């Protein structure tokens, strides 16, 4: 039993490390991973997606082991290495700027304007505004980014991070893929769980079963197409 | 600094975990690594290549990395986890099959016949033989095997394990890029490091500065051209 009591949101002081992930530095600005965002390990990111967001260890080990390639580091990462472009960090993101043409590390508001103007009408983002808005995102690189990099690894890697907003930011049952935009702003905006807002931590468990329709779905609902040689390598290291 | 004496070579037994890896296996059957080849980190695997062989962090770190995507663990793998085709292991090895056309991950002395052959007339392997067998080992699977991956990637690890033998297994100056065949042949044959043929570990620390140039040369004297797609993209875990 988790007291949320126990981790506070504490904005981040100017020597903790963030990254350009959301849900990592919201899990260290309660202290679920460490407040200065440094030495971060894979099973220290899965005991905190647990205790913070009821995710499991299928997809946080799969995504960690991938994320601790952009450190120099034997088995951890500051959450700042994560920037590194081309191993997850890409394009078309939903509140950042691409590498080559901006700030592809913190937050920028006219980018979220996007994602925030969605589902119009509704007091949640769902799976159909999910897929508009990778749609409309992605179209701004390829009209802006003349080396906006877009494949098959990069749009499944947005579409995970869009179910990934959808469950973790539920209103309780995460199979619904929909958010309440109160607590999804709330996310992206200031990287606190909106807990005076009325959140809670998911009952159910978030795994790899409960998110890939939901990833498959926004897919298939973006019109989404490859770019150039749509070539899946990432990069293995940083320097190289 | 390391006591050899207390690391004697133990042949593996049919339940100990062995992987494609000579290099790993050689310090797993010394006990440097867990003699069972299992739950091994990237920490483990950096003090054991610097105690074994005077490998130092930077490149076990990258190369570690990479290989923990092998397996479903959070932060450690088998030895024989590392034989998932795509992610470092590849097609051409010096001592193995492909695995599209046989054995991927055990010593075979008919594919070493290649390398066991190489320099003729000197007692030494060196730069231009360790490129002539991979020259030749390439040609092979091109003419052998219709499922032959041959990338940038591939080939600069190809080179790096070229380097690895020919350093590791030095009489003792590895910048020279020359290892007494005597030597090498017992670690590929037998998985042990030859100290009764008079073999020591390298007073000299093995880092990425020293092999760079070896690997960069190896790649060069081997006249490697791109084959196709030349995709670099790795299996980012197994059951992909
Ligand atoms: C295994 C642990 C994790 C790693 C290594 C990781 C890594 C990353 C990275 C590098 C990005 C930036 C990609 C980009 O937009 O260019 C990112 C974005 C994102 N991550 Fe994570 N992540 C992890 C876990 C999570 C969790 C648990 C959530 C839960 C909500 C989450 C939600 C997001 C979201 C919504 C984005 C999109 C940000 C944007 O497009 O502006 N991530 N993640
Ligand atoms: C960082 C840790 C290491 C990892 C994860 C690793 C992984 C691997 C893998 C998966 C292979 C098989 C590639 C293939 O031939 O298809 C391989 C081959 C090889 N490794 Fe390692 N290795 C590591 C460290 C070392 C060290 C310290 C040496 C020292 C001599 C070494 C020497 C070799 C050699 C010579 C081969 C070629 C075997 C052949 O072509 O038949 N490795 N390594
Ligand atoms: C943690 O990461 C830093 C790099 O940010 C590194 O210098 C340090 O050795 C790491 N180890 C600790 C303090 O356990
Ligand atoms: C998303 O919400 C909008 C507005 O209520 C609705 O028209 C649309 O059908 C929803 N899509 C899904 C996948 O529920
Ligand atoms: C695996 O290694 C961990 C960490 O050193 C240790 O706690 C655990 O006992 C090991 N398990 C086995 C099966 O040896
Ligand atoms: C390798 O050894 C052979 C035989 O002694 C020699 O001809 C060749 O020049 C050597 N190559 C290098 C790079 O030293
Ligand atoms: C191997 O190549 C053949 C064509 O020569 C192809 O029919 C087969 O599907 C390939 N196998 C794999 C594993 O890709
Ligand atoms: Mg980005
Ligand atoms: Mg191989």
């Amino acid at each position: 039993a988790v007291d949320f009591s126990a981790h506070p949101w504490k904005a981040p002081g100017p020597n903790d490390s963030r990254g350009p992930c959301p849900g990592l530095n919201t899990l260290a600005n309660h202290g679920f991973l460490p407040r200065n965002g440094r030495n971060i390990s894979v099973p220290m990111i899965v005991k905190a997606g647990f205790e913070g967001y009821n995710v499991q260890s299928d997809i946080l080990i799969l995504a960690g082991k991938v994320g601790m390639l952009t450190s120099r580091e034997a088995d951890t990462i500051s959450l700042e290495d994560l920037k590194l472009h081309g191993t997850i960090e890409h394009d078309a993101s939903l509140s950042r700027e691409d590498v080559a043409i901006g700030d592809n590390l913190h937050f920028n508001e006219a980018i979220f304007t996007t994602l925030a103007n969605s589902n119009p009408g509704a007091d949640v983002y769902n799976i159909s505004s999910a897929a508009q808005v990778q749609h409309d995102r992605l179209a701004d690189s390829v009209a802006r980014n003349p080396n906006v990099t877009n494949t098959d690894l990069t749009a499944t890697i947005r579409s995970s991070e869009s179910a990934f907003y959808l469950t973790v930011m539920s209103a309780g049952d995460p199979l619904r893929g929909e958010a309440p935009k109160k607590f999804v702003n709330v996310f992206f905006q200031e990287e606190r769980m909106p807990i005076k807002e009325g959140w809670k931590r998911s009952t159910t468990p978030i795994n790899l079963p409960l998110l890939g329709p939901i990833i498959d779905r926004i897919t298939e609902l973006s019109d989404w197409k490859p770019t150039g040689d749509n070539c899946g390598a990432i990069v293995l290291g940083p320097g190289l």
